[PDB]
């Protein structure tokens, strides 16, 4: 009938306890699973909420239990970040006409800019050409805007693919997507695959290829997971890779740039600094080289969550300034910076949030005097500002900016990062009372700009920021058990993700959960057979442009009534939250 094929790979609904003997559960890609850890997120506190993400977090880290899934640590995996390593370096001894491409969608093209520019800065300092770009869903632009929509043509990825590989000769293209989903990078990956003598593709994502995304897309005739087994097959010969470790679903369900994009950076970063760092060396790279960084990395992430208290105060006030209905700056030096910016453009997606009220700014790339002149007029008692820096920054820049927030704020925190031995200009630069100082170990690195020292800061921040962003959001009650109910559908996956929390929250059949969203999509026309088969880009495209879609979906489904009875009711009630928590009880 009209939409069977569209919707063919739902799965049907569980019965009332059947979850788990449905294999419904066992068809949920890790990616998009409910993390146990997090069943009752919306309930904790402060400090509980900083507890469950750094244990959350910690998952990436988690070695292969004895029947299960690979995992960083497992020798399947170390051992193709060895080969993959391996063909890097070939392109490193022949760099004329050489090129090495990172690219995702979303934070996948986020993280893959920030490398690409690392492996520039390394190759520059040594005075080699740069041999790294970045590709991203929807142009340069995507790097600091949400742009969700850009990710599902798989036309589009091919063409910036092919814009960037030129004339070039060899081109190794890193395709990141966590879910094994982005169209974006599928394109990408099989157009590699037809033209091996040029193309080397390495596909990087965090679900076994076994739970990678099957359902059609728009402009191409194959789906991730066919492109993914043949990656597999052809890994065989070494002509593809697929580096898949699973790390556990989200704390946040299916919000994949918390310990997806973090993980991304940990198994890439490892990756190529090996591959650099033996190059020069005359050696091979080996486990044992991977290994040191990763557990750096592993350490990293025990430093970072050593300041978990001061972690929850700060989330406290930003939750406050929020609650009130204030905004909260993070402001950031160098590569820092730019995390700060990725951080709060990501919560307008992820939260349904306004681009004031979490924002990122870099010295979006405002100079000392123009922040102070354009934006430091706006600020307000119950505000909250952020400041993010190392004792290598330029600390007469900081305490200047510093001091003039200070008369307008208060409430501000800060984020030090210093190796052991650092002091704070100005003891009295208590304009910080109680600091969020990291303090790293001296370690041994070699190259000039010390990359394993800005990859850990880099780390620690983002992890710092993820769970102060997202945990504000979840004491303000956003967030229903361990899922965002209230999204906004801009691509396909959102459309799937939203289906999916339709069928879980109602209890009914796939049939219903998809005629209540489709009506909720396109009130007030009626369902006709073309908007039952219409492509799934038809109803992204119209519900990106409304409210409450989803749970206006969801009380329809509950109560039984009609789409105009939902509406009525939900404006009735004291909040989207309250209707729906109520509904559900
Ligand atoms: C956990 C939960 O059941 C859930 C179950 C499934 C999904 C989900 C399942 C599939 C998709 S998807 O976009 O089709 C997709 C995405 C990635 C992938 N590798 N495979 C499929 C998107 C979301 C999301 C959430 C619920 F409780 F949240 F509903
Ligand atoms: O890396 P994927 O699975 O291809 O996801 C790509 C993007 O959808 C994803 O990063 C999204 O922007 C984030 O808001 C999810 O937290």
């Amino acid at each position: 009938m009209p939409g069977t094929k569209r919707f063919q790979h739902v799965i049907e609904t569980p019965e009332p306890g059947k979850w788990e003997l449905s294999g419904y559960e066992a068809a949920v890609p890790i990616t998009e699973k409910s993390n146990p850890l997090t069943q009752d997120l919306d309930k904790a506190d402060a400090e509980n909420i900083v507890r469950l993400l750094g244990q959350c977090d910690a998952e990436i880290f988690q070695e292969e239990g004895q029947s299960t899934y690979q995992r960083l640590y497992s020798e399947s995996i170390l051992t193709t970040m060895v080969q993959v390593a391996g063909k890097v370096q070939e392109v490193l001894k022949e760099p004329d006409g050489g090129l090495v491409v990172l690219s995702g969608g979303g934070t996948s093209g986020r993280m893959a800019f920030l490398m690409s520019v690392s492996f520039n800065q390394l190759m520059k300092g040594l005075g080699q050409k740069p041999l790294y770009t970045y590709l991203i869903a929807g142009g340069d632009r995507s790097v600091v805007a949400s742009r969700e929509g850009t990710e599902d043509s798989a036309l589009h990825g091919i063409e910036e693919l092919k814009k960037v590989a030129a004339g070039k000769k060899r081109v190794i293209v890193i395709g990141i997507s966590v879910g094994l989903s982005a169209p974006f990078v599928a394109g990408q990956m099989d157009c590699c695959m037809n033209n091996t003598a040029v193309f080397l593709p390495v596909l990087v994502g965090f679900n076994p290829v076994s739970m990678a995304r099957n359902d059609p897309i728009e402009d191409w005739s194959s789906t991730f997971r066919q492109v993914a087994e043949r990656m597999q097959k052809m890994q065989e010969k070494q002509k593809a890779f697929v580096l898949n470790p699973a790390i556990g679903p989200e704390g946040l369900s299916g919000s994949s740039r918390m310990k997806g994009g973090s993980a991304t950076k940990i198994l890439l970063e490892t990756l190529l600094l090996a591959a650099h760092k033996t190059v020069d060396q005359g050696i091979a790279a080996s486990q044992r080289c991977l290994l040191e960084i990763l557990r750096t990395f592993e350490r990293a992430h025990q430093v970072t969550y050593s300041q978990s208290p001061k972690i929850a105060t700060l989330m406290k006030s930003v939750s406050t300034s929020l609650e009130k209905k204030g905004h909260v700056y993070l402001v950031g030096w160098q590569t820092l910076g730019i995390i700060a910016i990725m951080d709060g453009v990501e919560c307008i997606h992820t939260f349904g949030a306004d681009f004031r009220d979490v924002r990122g700014f870099l010295i979006f790339t405002f100079s000392q005097e123009d922040f102070l002149t354009s934006i430091l007029p706006s600020l307000t008692e119950i505000d909250t500002v952020v400041f993010i820096f190392t004792l290598d920054d330029n600390l007469t820049e900081v305490q200047t900016i510093v001091e003039q927030v200070k008369e307008k704020t208060n409430h501000i925190q800060a984020l030090a990062h210093s190796t052991v031995g650092q002091t704070l200009p100005i003891p009295l630069k208590k304009l910080f009372p109680s600091i969020i100082s990291i303090t790293w170990p001296l370690l041994f690195f070699e190259y000039e700009g010390n990359f394993i020292q800005k990859f850990q800061r880099e780390l620690s921040t983002k992890w710092v920021l993820n769970t102060v962003s997202t945990g504000a959001h979840v004491l303000l009650g956003k967030i229903l058990q361990n899922h965002m109910l209230d999204l906004r559908i801009s691509n396909s996956k959102l459309f799937w993700r939203a289906l999916a929390m339709l069928q879980r929250f109602s209890g009914q059949s796939k049939a219903r959960c998809i005629e209540s969203l489709l009506r909720a999509i396109h009130f007030p026309q009626p369902l006709s057979d073309d908007i039952r088969a219409a492509p799934i880009s038809c109803h992204v495209q119209v519900a990106h442009e409304k409210e409450q879609v989803i749970p206006i979906a969801l009380l329809s489904l509950l109560f039984r009534c009609s789409i105009t009875e939902a509406q009525a009711h939900l404006a009735a009630a004291p909040s989207v939250c309250e209707a729906v928590r109520s509904a559900l009880a």
